[PDB]
């Protein structure tokens, strides 16, 4: 494969430099897909990485969440100015009456934090919780990035279409989008494809409320590469492409980002600075005032304990990566890799 020794390049520092005990990484150029798969899924077994092993994605799994909440648009079941407790009766008469469901799917409904207050472990207590949440900022005028956010935008989307989310994404929409691998709940018969993350101790660790919406997705880079595809090429299924085509729209930006449905997107051909930015701690951890929307790539960052995803694709140069690796090593590493192989790729 003449695209390894650029791939190897920019990857193998990373694999040292955090050693890293796995990585599967997988390229798409002019409608092929590359898988370039380094050390091991597990340290126990020394099984290897290839491109059917199985890591968590953590916040990538927004882009599918996202995927199934605009599917839930193209199909009628609701809409992006719906309010929130249109889709959950247990929200009347709350502040979410005065929230749209778009507003909770682009963290923007006015300073939901980044994770639920630990307390926060059961069904009851968190419809408590939302039940008595108050804005710090007005409705729209405010990113914060949050997984009670998107995560409540998911579980009202299943709701919407009458079916739990876990099922409709297995059984539904991660086939429809090519995606045979690709779980909420790792089934027995793929237990044994299923990498262990490794803390900062090398102690090797798995996966809260809302887990599944925000960030509970096992998937491999050949499931995630179809998915990135899907993205460009687009799909059979007509409702389908509908949906993927709704998660590029741009609702509104911070700096050089702009936020839509799940992905994050950028100009291209993009600065490392500006794709830092936007994927910085500022963006990430602070409320970030929302301004008027913008070749474009997208991309999105996932982060749980052990594990450490990216994933970034240019639609109009036919060009994508993903990375999947079971150490969380910092987003910087990530993008700079990405932002180099790609523009390697893009010529
Ligand atoms: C997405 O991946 C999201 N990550 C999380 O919600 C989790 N942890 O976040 C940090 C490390 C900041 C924390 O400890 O609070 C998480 C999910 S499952 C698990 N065990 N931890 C992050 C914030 N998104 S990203 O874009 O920064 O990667
Ligand atoms: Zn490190
Ligand atoms: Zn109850
Ligand atoms: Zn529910
Ligand atoms: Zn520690
Ligand atoms: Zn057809
Ligand atoms: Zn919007
Ligand atoms: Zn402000």
């Amino acid at each position: 494969d003449p695209l390894r020794p650029v791939v190897d390049a920019s990857i193998q520092p990373l694999l040292k430099e955090h050693r890293i005990p796995g990585m599967a990484v997988a390229v798409l150029k002019d409608g092929k897909a590359h898988y370039f798969n380094y050390g091991v899924a597990n340290r126990e077994s020394g099984a290897s990485v290839s491109e059917q092993t199985l890591f968590e994605i953590g916040s990538v799994s927004k882009t599918l969440t996202a995927t199934l909440g605009a599917y839930a648009v193209v199909k009628g079941a609701m809409q992006l100015d719906d309010k929130a407790s249109r889709h959950a009766p247990w929200l009347k008469g709350s502040v979410f009456d005065s929230i749209t469901m778009g507003e909770l799917a682009t963290y923007s409904a006015g300073g939901l934090p980044l994770q639920f207050p630990e307390e926060v472990d059961s069904s009851e207590k968190m419809r408590a919780y939302y039940r008595q949440w108050a804005p710090v900022y007005s409705p729209g005028s405010h990113r914060q990035y949050s997984n009670p956010s998107i995560g409540l935008f998911g579980h009202l989307a299943a709701s919407s279409l009458k079916q739990p989310f876990a099922q409709l994404m297995e059984q539904t929409l991660l086939p429809g989008l090519g995606m045979h691998h690709t779980y909420v709940n790792v089934p027995k018969q793929a237990m044994a494809s299923y990498a262990y993350g490794y803390s900062k101790e090398d102690k090797p660790i798995r996966v809260g409320m809302l887990a599944d919406e925000a960030y509970g997705i096992k998937t491999s880079s050949a499931d995630l590469l179809a998915f990135v595809k899907a993205n460009i090429g687009g799909v059979d299924d007509k409702a389908l492409q509908q949906a993927i085509s709704l998660t590029h729209k741009g609702h509104y930006s911070v700096g050089g980002m702009t936020q839509g449905l799940g992905w994050e997107s950028y100009a291209y051909p993009v600065t490392e600075q500006t794709l830092l930015a936007g994927n910085s701690a500022k963006v990430i951890l602070e409320a970030n005032p929302t301004a008027a929307p913008r070749q474009v790539l997208f991309n999105k960052t996932g982060s749980s304990n052990g594990f450490g995803a990216y994933v970034a694709f240019v639609p109009a140069r036919g060009i994508g990566i993903v990375m999947l690796a079971n150490r969380n090593y910092p987003i910087p590493a990530r993008v700079k890799a990405a932002h180099a192989i790609l523009a390697q790729l893009a010529g």
